[PDB]
């Protein structure tokens, strides 16, 4: 798996994608893994395309979600800010 980034302008309604996965919602095989589950379509994702669905998270700006709750997982893309860089896993 290779971890990439994406820069993403957090639009007024949101980043752009849902995640599913962290260490309280294991939309993996019952692990912790943040991983992207759709891209909304007209928002700063969509927009951007820097992005790709059942991309792993692995940090968001400046945080580490090896280790963080689907729920802070999710709360990181809506704390990145607004073009905040967020880091994903690929295979």
């Amino acid at each position: 798996m290779e971890y990439e980034e994406i820069t993403l302008e957090r639009g007024n309604s949101g980043l752009g994608f849902s995640i599913a996965g962290g260490t309280d919602n294991p939309h993996i095989g019952d692990d912790p893994s943040i991983f992207i589950t759709k891209i909304i379509p007209g928002g700063a994702a969509a927009q951007d395309g820097r992005l790709r669905v059942n991309d792993s998270i692995l940090f968001v700006n400046e945080v580490d979600v090896r280790e963080v709750t689907h729920s802070a997982a999710v709360e990181a893309l809506k704390e990145a800010g607004s073009i905040v860089r967020l880091y994903v896993m690929r295979r």
